[PDB]
């Protein structure tokens, strides 16, 4: 609702909206109502995550180097955007699938400083991979 | 009933398994228990994902230049997996976090489409983001 990041980030925004707006020449919208449907839906995690990603490295970077004017207002937005992204993150209810595992972390380490042998050793524990394939699946039917 | 398809990847592995565990010298173990515990827990469809990954990208390529005299069988053993993830991607309550918003890729196409057009388009409908955001955030309560 009326959060504290998303006023940050209108306020940050008002600083170069015009800058923008008096530079986009035609008629289209880009963020159309599908797109809304979209993280409205079973994969809106993925949908919000994919656009804040896009807005993030895509969009603002290019836009910084659009005009220097506004490069440290640009910073600030994307700042203030990652902050919201990060805190997302940690609600359950928001994006959690941006979260990663820490034990396939530790595992591809591990893997890494085995070398040849982590390729035998990844390869040997493959009935084990498809054993926890199993009872992911076993799982996620409950 | 997807035990049929499991027993496909079984079967295609036990073939090729005993080629890397007569080479796998080393004592300890490298997917245990805390790995089951990540699929199991609330970012499980991402851990599984990243292992299919991790070993589609990483660990199969090594092990066809490692072995290359039964690389036909892993190329086998890797569409198998191939073919369940794309199995698991169809089904909402296993590899949901697989698929990708095409309202997304069409805004992705759409930019690219624009050129410099599109970095302005983008940013001035920045307004329109925050407020998919709000959107979002109050759907999902």
């Amino acid at each position: 609702g009326q959060s504290h990041m998303l006023l940050e980030l209108r306020t940050a925004f008002s600083q170069v909206k015009t800058f923008f707006q008096t530079k986009d020449q035609l008629d289209n919208i880009l963020l159309t109502d599908s797109l809304m449907q979209d993280f409205k839906g079973y994969l809106g995690c993925q949908a919000l995550s994919e656009m804040i990603q896009f807005y993030l490295v895509e969009v603002m970077p290019q836009a910084e180097k659009h005009g220097p004017e506004i490069k440290e207002h640009l910073n600030s937005l994307g700042e203030k955007l990652k902050t919201l992204r990060m805190r997302l993150r940690r609600c359950h209810r928001f994006l959690p699938c941006e979260n990663k595992s820490k034990a396939v972390e530790q595992v591809k380490s591990d893997f890494n400083k085995l070398q040849d042998q982590g390729v035998y050793k990844a390869m040997n524990e493959f009935d084990i991979f498809i054993n926890y394939i199993e009872a992911y699946m076993m799982i996620k039917m409950k």
